Formats: structure tokens, C-alpha cells, sequence
């Protein structure tokens, strides 16, 4: 599925991230964008041994199991296929997951490089949610 902005922002309000540890909805919504363009398929196979999986890229080195990498950890406790449905919830969990382990939404290298710092509210902007 390809979502729209507003559309992503009003799903992961439901799922609770606005605010969540400290980073108002539009850092979700923002990140997703960079990593993903808002596609749930998204999927990206890189030579680090990382592959990210779903709307907010997460890696399948520490985070969840595709089976193919037996020194990796699944910490999500979750198939990397979960993170490639059309709903939401389960890259939602395990980006709380993530970021809830000691850690912030630096774990996103395109929040990093493309949200952090700017007007990240402005990702809810004709949103009315
Ligand atoms: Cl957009
Ligand atoms: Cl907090
Ligand atoms: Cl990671
Ligand atoms: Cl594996
Ligand atoms: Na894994």
C-alpha cells in the first residue's frame, strides 16, 4: 500500500506515536516519508548485511526474522513480513521497540539526515487530525 501523508499521520496518531518518548507525530511522519515514500512494500536489500523492511525501513540485523541471516537477533519477535502489511501496527510496535531501548529516533538514518532539527510539525500541516 501506498499512503498519503495526512493518511500515514492519522494511522500512526491511532497507534499512539504523537508524543511518544518525546517526538511529536510529525518525526514519525517524516521519517517514514525519507525511508519509505510511505510504502508499506518498501524493501531494501543493502550490503552491510542490513534488510529494511516496510514503511519505516527497519533491519532485519537486530529487529526481526526473514530467516536468512542466522547471526542476526529478532528483537521485535516478529517475521520481517509483518512489517510489510498493509496496516500499520506491527511497524508501529517495533519502532516503540526501537526507540524505547535505550534510544531515539536517531535509529531512522533519514530522521537524522532529512527531520531532525527542522520544522517537523509542519508534517501534519491540512491534516485536521
Ligand atoms: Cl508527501
Ligand atoms: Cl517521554
Ligand atoms: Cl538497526
Ligand atoms: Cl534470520
Ligand atoms: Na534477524
Amino acid at each position: 500500500k501506498v499512503f498519503g501523508r495526512c493518511e500515514l499521520a492519522a494511522a500512526m496518531k491511532r497507534h499512539g506515536l504523537d508524543n511518544y518518548r518525546g517526538y511529536s507525530l510529525g518525526n514519525w511522519v517524516c521519517a517514514a516519508k525519507f525511508e519509505s515514500n510511505f510504502n508499506t512494500q518498501a524493501t531494501n536489500r543493502n550490503t552491510d548485511g542490513s534488510t529494511d523492511y516496510g514503511i519505516l525501513q527497519i533491519n532485519s540485523r537486530w529487529w526481526c526474522n526473514d530467516g536468512r541471516t542466522p547471526g542476526s537477533r529478532n528483537l521485535c519477535n516478529i517475521p520481517c513480513s509483518a512489517l510489510l502489511s498493509s496496516d500499520i501496527t506491527a511497524s508501529v510496535n517495533c519502532a516503540k521497540k526501537i526507540v524505547s531501548d535505550g534510544n531515539g529516533m536517531n535509529a531512522w538514518v533519514a530522521w537524522r539526515n532529512r527531520c531532525k532539527g527542522t520544522d517537523v510539525q509542519a508534517w501534519i500541516r491540512g491534516c485536521r487530525l
